[PDB]
DNA sequence: TTTTTT
């Protein structure tokens, strides 16, 4: 039930996937529309290509280092053309641990994009 | 306490 990032697409409402931490940032406050909250940010990927990942709240700068993660169903919101992933409460992450999983220096760039008319 | 920024 999990796809991976180079068949993920934006504007779903569910998205489950298993990657390896690429990169991780402090988590800081940011000011929105409904008041303030407390996210970060960290790049992720796995051999199918590479999304950024977008922590919400609790799970900012609460994740690892380049270490066997997996992604629950969360959502893909498109910045600027790009696709992007987060993590938010009906999304749980957790270490996984499995035939081992491509390094970050073995895991692909390609960015995710969904096909236009 | 799903909003983020290129």
């Amino acid at each position: 039930m999990e796809e991976k990032v180079g068949n993920l697409k934006p504007n779903m409402e569910s998205v489950n996937v298993t990657v390896r931490v690429l990169e991780a940032s402090e988590a800081r406050q940011i000011q929105t529309k409904n008041g303030v909250r407390t996210i970060s940010e960290a790049i992720v990927g796995d051999e199918t290509g590479r999304v950024k990942l977008t922590l919400w709240g609790k799970h900012a700068g609460s994740i690892k280092e380049g270490q066997v993660v997996k992604i629950e169903n969360a959502w893909t919101t498109a910045f600027k053309g790009q696709v992007q992933l987060n993590a938010g409460s009906k999304t749980k992450i957790a270490e996984a641990s499995e035939d081992g999983f491509p390094e970050s220096s073995q895991i692909p760039e390609n960015t995710p994009t969904a096909r236009r008319r």
